[PDB]
């Protein structure tokens, strides 16, 4: 299981799946965190929570509770001309 909380502050992830009892997913998606959107992990607190991320142009703090349930991918692509 690779969650959003498994990402480091300074890395770029993208949301693929959203786990939870449905209602949790709705809350996540309602805030803007959506399947397909890219998330630049800005700041992760040493406590694990909260996690500051910039999504859709909004920089906010997401609770580790959700971050630990969100399914993302650490997209590592290379740069080129």
């Amino acid at each position: 299981m690779f969650s959003l909380r498994d990402a480091k502050c300074g890395q770029t992830v993208k949301v693929v799946k959203l786990h939870g009892t449905g209602a949790l997913k709705r809350r996540i998606m309602d805030m803007g965190i959506t399947r397909g959107c890219e998330i630049y992990i800005r700041k992760v607190a040493p406590l694990g929570d909260p996690i500051q991320i910039n999504v859709r142009g909004y920089e906010l703090s997401l609770r580790k509770s959700a971050a630990e349930m969100i399914e993302v991918e650490l997209e590592h692509h290379h740069h080129h001309h």
